[PDB]
């Protein structure tokens, strides 16, 4: 797997993408790796925050599936062509994969300017495609045409223009250099989403105490097309309460707990020591066993030095975005229906963590 370590890269808050190919002769994109939908859906037409798209025409081994897709979501919406061709990527396994593309053809709020990259890359499964789930996802073609195992690892990094970031998207596998200590592994709930159940919740050490079904309401997942670590109403208020207590040496307005502002120190002086660690408890495979990832103010306040508080509300649940995924190595291992997490290869006082077990009850009934 050494030569598809580095194929992520990135602007902070902008998405991870990978370069691919499509077509013949090929043509390069660059993909979102998004683990929180499950279409492959590419730029086909002109678009003013597009400086580059697919073009059918020019493809020998395009075929066109004759049927259109149209997509709204909360956030904006997508319209397209269905069809399939051939798909490749340079720094990922060496195979060459015939996959269904959606065309887009228009959009509103979809593309992001000065993003670097031209469509996305649906690694969930077919439960949440669209149209709908006969439109096999990218990576089953993949797993059902060759014979790349059924699992991807992902370490995505942290670290005037919005800084540049990086990370490696290993296809079929587990690269062992990504990684220190051990990998702990949670049950994924449902195929649909990348679903995980979370039991806990501590801040600097202590319980949040609620009823672990408010953790997973309505769902919790791991989502890398996500920035933020994303909470439900109630969590989100308990959480930033708990936050603002422990920083309380120091005030901050209303606008950077929301999210939508911004914070500064001078260069170097940043109080990293005033924010608390934020643990999540994640089930365990053992029924009554669960483990912690615990995540550090070095994920949760986003470089813009300026920080971004990188936690917000959600009305659809828990999602683990990229905030959550940047302190590890997560490894999702579809063959066996579960997630691994373990310290990533990528301060002086505090190192970000996964230790295990932890032995909380009746995590079932954390489930919704
Ligand atoms: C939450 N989320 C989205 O809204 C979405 C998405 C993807 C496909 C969809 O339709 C499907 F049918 F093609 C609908 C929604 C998404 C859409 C557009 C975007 F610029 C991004 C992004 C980004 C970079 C920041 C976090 F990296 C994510 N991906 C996620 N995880």
């Amino acid at each position: 797997f050494v030569e598809m370590v580095d194929n992520l890269r990135g602007k902070s808050g902008q998405g991870y993408y990978v370069e691919m190919t499509v077509g013949s002769p090929p043509q390069t994109l660059n993909i979102l790796v998004d683990t929180g939908s499950s279409n492959f859906a590419v730029g086909a037409a002109p678009h003013p925050f597009l400086h580059r798209y697919y073009q059918r025409q020019l493809s020998s081994t395009y075929r066109d599936l004759r049927k259109g897709v149209y997509v709204p979501y909360t956030q904006g919406k997508w319209e397209g062509e269905l069809g399939t061709d051939l798909v490749s990527i340079p720094h990922g396994p060496n195979v060459t994969v015939r996959a269904n593309i959606a065309a887009i053809t228009e959009s509103d709020k979809f593309f992001i300017n000065g993003s670097n990259w031209e469509g996305i890359l649906g690694l969930a499964y077919a439960e949440i495609a669209r149209p709908d789930d006969s439109l096999e996802p990218f990576f089953d073609s993949l797993v059902k045409q060759t014979h790349v195992p059924n699992l991807f690892s992902l370490q995505l990094c942290g670290a005037e223009v919005l800084a540049s970031v990086g990370g490696s998207m290993i296809i079929g596998g587990i690269d062992h250099s990504l990684y220190t200590g051990s990998l702990w592994y949670t049950p994924i709930r449902r195929e649909w989403y990348y679903e995980v159940i979370i039991v806990r919740v501590e801040i600097n050490g202590q319980d949040l105490k609620m009823d672990c079904k408010e953790y997973n309401y309505d769902k919790s997942i791991v989502d890398s097309g996500t920035t933020n670590l994303r909470l439900p109403k109630k969590v989100f208020e308990a959480a930033v309460k708990s936050i603002k207590a422990a920083s309380s040496t120091e005030k901050f307005p209303d606008g950077f707990w929301l999210g939508e502002q911004l914070v500064c120190w001078q260069a170097g002086t940043t109080p990293w020591n005033i924010f608390p660690v934020i643990s999540l408890y994640l089930m365990g495979e053992v029924t009554n066993q669960s483990f912690r990832i615990t995540i550090l103010p070095q994920q949760y306040l986003r470089p813009v030095d300026c920080y971004k508080f990188a936690i917000s509300q959600s009305s659809t649940g828990t999602v683990m975005g990229a905030v959550i995924m940047e302190g590890f190595y997560v490894v999702f291992d579809r063959a066996r229906k579960r997630i691994g997490f373990a310290v990533s290869a990528c301060d002086e006082f505090r190192t970000a963590a996964v230790e295990g077990p932890f032995v909380t009850l009746d995590m079932e009934d954390c489930g919704y």
